């Protein structure tokens, strides 16, 4: 009952894919800074706004792994954050956002980044990791089993992507060094050898090469099952409005998509984009999601 089109129902797309593909060798599309979707503010928006739409959205169009940065604070709670700036999001409104969404379409999984963003606020009983572990990560729905973790043992629950340290349970992928903007390769859970292009920070013209150089590499080592590409196509701001994450992402999405189009790959890495919208064609996550045909 699987067939290659089943993939392309956005709320469902990983249904058709085997059990026993691991996460790291499918394509998947994801959302850099997730949470910024509120900022209303022209400045902030300027400066730290990389997504115009909420968490349901990001799903219902495919999106499958989330970034999300936050502060731990005097509630013992971690709400989302983008530097100093509250994003009026939290961690539990992401949380329910994805159980609903598993809920109605339990042949996915989420993949949820978590990172600390900002400095605790003072009065928290706890630490950062030992809050999120204590107050959330208890959870039913995380994924509490680790190395070169299967879609099959992932459907219907969110895989943790560790980005903070002091961790004390078990589940998801480790955290490990992560080099400040820079393409960088190391190793998490024992097995799985890692490579991530996260230069948030460099010219545009160094981004995009930077960005189809590691998605060459990507496309030429398909058959790596215990190799995961984390690609950001995402672009830090320049603090005016033809340098903003939305301008580069204008140009930036099209073209990565339309290099996927052309090459029709069969795996592209994981790939975190901002602004998924459908205002620019080709669509950048339909494409990434259009890269598992052969895992069908
Ligand atoms: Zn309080
Ligand atoms: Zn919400
Ligand atoms: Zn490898
Ligand atoms: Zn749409």
């Amino acid at each position: 009952a699987s067939s290659v089109n089943e993939l392309e129902n956005w709320s469902k797309w990983m249904q058709p894919i085997p059990d026993n593909i691991p996460l790291a060798r499918i394509s998947i599309p994801g959302t850099h800074d997730s949470g910024t979707f509120k900022l209303q503010n022209p400045i902030k928006q300027v400066w730290g706004m990389t997504q115009e739409y909420d968490f349901r959205y990001q799903m219902d169009h495919g999106a499958r792994i989330f970034d999300i940065r936050g502060r731990l604070t005097d509630d013992n709670t971690i709400v989302l954050h983008h530097g100093p700036l509250y994003l009026y999001v939290t961690l539990h409104e992401f949380i329910n956002e994805a159980k609903q969404f598993l809920k109605d379409n339990p042949s996915e999984t989420i993949i949820m980044s978590l990172k600390k963003e900002y400095e605790d606020m003072k009065g928290a009983e706890g630490s950062f990791s030992s809050t999120f572990e204590k107050n959330y990560f208890v959870d039913p729905i995380f994924l509490k089993t680790e190395g070169n973790i299967k879609l099959g043992d992932a459907r219907g629950k969110i895989v943790l992507l560790k980005r903070y340290s002091g961790s004390n349970e078990s589940g998801g992928y480790n955290n490990f060094y992560w080099p400040d903007n820079e393409t960088f390769t190391t190793t998490v859970n024992q097995n799985v050898n890692v490579t991530v292009q996260d230069k948030y920070k460099v010219n545009y013209d160094e981004k995009v090469k930077s960005i189809k150089d590691t998605m060459d590499e990507t496309m030429n080592n398909s058959e790596d099952l215990n190799h995961l590409y984390i690609n950001f196509t995402s672009l830090s701001s320049g603090g005016t409005a033809w340098n903003s994450p939305y301008s580069y992402a204008s140009s930036i999405n099209p073209e990565i998509a339309n290099d996927i189009k052309q090459k029709n790959p069969t795996r592209v890495g994981w790939v975190i984009q901002d602004y998924i919208n459908e205002k620019w064609s080709p669509l950048l996550y339909q494409e990434v999601i259009r890269a598992n045909k052969s895992l069908i």
